[PDB]
This record gives C-alpha cells, structure tokens and sequence, in this order.
DNA sequence: ATAATGACGCT
DNA sequence: AGCGTCAT
C-alpha cells in the first residue's frame, strides 16, 4: 500500500501559446484584434491553407488545414493573414523570432524544454521549493490564482463560468495542508502561482496570450493545458486523475494519437484511458512492447518520468517544400533551381543560428520525395557540412540525390520530385 | 492539392 | 545510417 510510487515528486508545466501565428500577426495588425482571423500560406490553390485560427473565427467552425475558401464559407467576414514568401516558399522567420521573445521570458522563471514553435515544458520543482519556504507556512490566497481552473472541482453539494471556476479554487483551497512543505498537492498549488506570475510576465513584455497546465509530469501538464484556453491555466491533481481518465478516449493522451493508441483501443477492447488500470504490466508489455507496457501501466495512474531537458533552442535547423500535383519538378534545372532556394534559406539561418548560440552544424541531411511512392520520405542521405554557403549545400545535396534520377534522357527528371528537404544536423560548440 | 517543420524510436 | 512515428 504504502509501497506503491504515486509519481508526485516533480512539478512540471506546460505553456502554450494561444492561436499563436494569429496573435503574432494581430500584434502587427491591430485592425486584426479580436475578430475572426486566420493565417494562411500560399493563396494561389483555393485561396490558402489555414494554419492558425483565432477563437472567434473557430465559433464558426474555421480550422487549420482547411482551404481558406471552404473557411469563408462557414465564416464570410473571416479576416487573413499570409505568411511571409522568400524564395518561392513560405518563410516562418516572423513566428520563431516571436518564438524565442516567450522562450526567453520562460527561461527567467526556471529551466525549459522548446517542445515545438509555440509551447515549453517547465520543471518547478526547485523555484516551488523556494516560494514554499518564502511562504513561512502562511495560506495561498485566491488572489493568487485570478485565471486558474482546478479540474474535477468543483463536486458536492453559481450558473456561468467564473464564478463555477472561484467554486472549484475555494473548494480545493478550503482542503489544503499549507503548513506541509512535502504535500504535493501544496507543491501544484505554488506552481500554478508561478505560472500566473509566468503568464502575465510574457503577456506583459510581448502582448502574446497563452494557456498552461500544471501537474506532475508533462503528458498531464500537456492535457490539463487544453481543457481551459484560452488564456486559463488548469491544474490537475494527482487525485482527480481516476476521474478524468474514466471518460477520456486514449487517443487524447500525447504520444497515444497515432496508430499505438489505436492498436490499444483495438487489442484491449477499450476507449478510455483508466480501463488500462485492469492490466497488469506484463500483460501490457506482451501486446506493445517492453518499453510502451511500462509506459501504459504507469501512465494510466498518473505516473509518467520523461523529464524536462534543459533545451531551449532545437537541434536540427531545416527548410522543405511540397511539390504537389502537376508542379512535381521534372526538370533537373528544375531540381537545382529549388535546391538552391532552399539552401539560401538554410544558409541565412545557420548564420544567424551560429552568432545567436555560438555553435556550428557538422553535416546536411538531404530528403526527397518522388511521384506515385506511398510514403512521405522515399529518401534520406547525409553528407558533410563544412561551409556555410547555399551553392556547395545545394551542390552536395544534388549529388546525394541524383542518382535517384532515373530519367533516360539527361536533362530530364523521372520520376518528378513532390518534396524537397535540406536539414541542418549535428551541433558541436563555436 | 495541407504544408512546414522538429523530436525521438527501431534496426 | 536510413527509415518511421507522432507531434504542432
Ligand atoms: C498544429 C499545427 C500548428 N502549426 C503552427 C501555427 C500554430 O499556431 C503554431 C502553434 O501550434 P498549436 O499550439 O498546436 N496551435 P495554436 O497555438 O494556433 O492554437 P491553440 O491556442 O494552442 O489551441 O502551430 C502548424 O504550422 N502546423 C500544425 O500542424
Ligand atoms: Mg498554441
Ligand atoms: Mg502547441
């Protein structure tokens, strides 16, 4: 009973930007503000696919992936924005330059993990420590809380929305143990008060909004983030973990979305992620492997130990671009041509990379992808990186590739390339 | 005819 | 090393 790890030793932390492209581009854009808008990329097929929706225009049923013609229809005063072209290609340069202004406030608080372009895991467990021991033993105040959701409260025995999220705050607030430094419900407690110190820092100094989720591991604080944007933080306690996991499809826990979490639902016979709790482990290891039946038997009590790696900037810089249709390049001018785009726009970016971070790339990967092959990678070679210049990347890419020409003729190309790929690899300290 | 990325796992 | 999974 008492030997039975519960995984509560570790405050972690998930912030995420909300509609993250969109902000960046209302902050530019005041005419934008507070009103249905996407961001789109290229307006040519069908006036653009969507990458990024406010919430307003959300409430019409815009979502990402979606042709921003189809998007008028369901919303005809939907405001867009385009991202920025270089070169014949979308360039995201605006939205990592807006990236790294929050990763850096972040980074003032505690150590993070960039987990892509707009959300950061965080460890708190030392800086809780800290305001924990600040905190004499003195009550944590609702004050302290004035955005944060406290998810399963509240329960027992107020009809719109704030005042249910004050009913759920007091009531977990009436039931804490704040003279027990060890108390991990305390310890999610005083994170969730950092984050909201956190939130109003990055929202203060960029303008940008963003929601959070405060737990103990990060596919908690990644889950609890989304059940209140925007603009909300949502703690879930080690506690309502049987509760929420009772109704919650498998396919909603990060790193289950795919075709593991589709096979566990198909083997097991199941839907939600607490009927995992009947397994034993050895069973689970029997149907998915040693490593995911660990992972699966832990998971669904709410343990999980992946920790937050101190890494704030990624490690592999790469530019790519679909040929779709009949666009495929066919031509090896054609394939030179592109590969050349792409290897300025990696050449820029390496070098403002190097006198950013002090650091230089070691060795180029080269991705193709050709006409009529079923996956999205028929290709993937590396060679040296040596130089920072577009011409010898370009030049080196296409001799990785060219015999995948299989074109009888010389200057043609055959199959015709649907995608092309130059990536920026292995990092060593300048 | 989503498109542009970026991390991590398997052999 | 090259490929595949899952994500955002
Ligand atoms: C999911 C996704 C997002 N993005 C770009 C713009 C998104 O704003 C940036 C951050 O992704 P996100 O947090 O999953 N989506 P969001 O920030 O727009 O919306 P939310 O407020 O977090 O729900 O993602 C893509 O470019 N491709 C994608 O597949
Ligand atoms: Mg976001
Ligand atoms: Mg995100």
């Amino acid at each position: 009973g008492p030997h039975m790890a519960t995984g509560q030793d570790r405050v972690v932390a998930l912030v995420d930007m909300d509609c993250f492209f969109v902000q960046v581009e209302q902050r530019q854009n005041p005419h934008l503000r507070n009103k249905p808008c996407a961001v789109v990329q290229y307006k040519s097929w069908k006036g653009g696919g969507i990458i990024a929706v406010s919430y307003e225009a959300r409430a019409f049923g815009v979502t990402r992936s979606m042709w921003a013609d189809d998007a008028k229809k369901l919303c005809p005063d939907l405001l867009l924005a385009q991202v920025r072209e270089s070169r014949g290609k979308a360039n995201l340069t605006k939205y990592r330059e807006a990236s790294v202004e929050v990763m850096e406030i972040m980074s003032r608080f505690a150590v993070i993990e960039r987990a892509s372009i707009d959300e950061a895991y965080v460890d708190l467990t030392s800086a809780v420590q800290e305001r924990l021991q600040k905190l004499q033993g003195q009550p944590i105040s609702a004050d302290l809380l004035p955005s944060t959701y406290i998810e399963g409260l509240p329960q027992g025995p107020t009809v719109q929305k704030e005042g249910m999220r004050k009913q759920g705050l007091f009531q977990w607030l009436d039931s804490l143990q704040i003279d027990n430094l060890t108390s991990p419900d305390l310890q999610l407690t005083v994170g969730a008060v950092i984050v909201e110190e956190m939130r109003a820092a990055i929202e203060r100094e960029t303008g940008f909004q963003c929601s959070a989720g405060i737990s103990h591991n990060k596919v908690l604080a990644k889950l609890a983030c989304g059940l209140n944007k925007p603009n909300r933080q949502t703690l879930v306690s080690h506690g309502s973990v049987p509760q929420l996991f009772s109704q919650m499809p498998i396919r909603k826990i990060r790193s289950l979305g795919g075709k593991l979490g589709a096979s566990v639902i198909e083997i097991l016979g199941i839907e939600y992620m607490g009927e995992l709790t009947q397994f034993t482990e050895s069973q689970l290891q029997s149907h998915f492997g040693e490593k995911n039946g660990s992972w699966l038997y832990a998971m669904c009590r709410g343990i999980e130990h992946d920790p937050v790696k101190p890494r704030q900037l990624p490690k592999t810089i790469g530019c790519s671009k679909n040929f779709p249709g009949k666009t495929a390049l066919a031509t090896r001018e054609q394939v030179q041509w592109w590969l050349l785009q792409l290897a300025q726009e990696l050449e820029e970016r390496l070098t403002k990379d190097r006198n950013d971070n002090d650091r230089v790339a070691t060795q180029l990967v080269v991705s193709i992808r050709v006409q009529g092959d079923k996956r999205l990678s028929s290709l993937r070679r590396c060679c040296a990186l040596t130089r920072y210049d577009a011409h010898k990347m370009s030049h080196d890419a296409f001799t990785v590739i060219k015999n995948c020409n299989t074109s009888g003729i010389q200057t043609e190309w055959s199959p015709p390339l649907t995608m092309l790929f130059l990536c920026a690899t292995k990092f060593s300290a300048s």
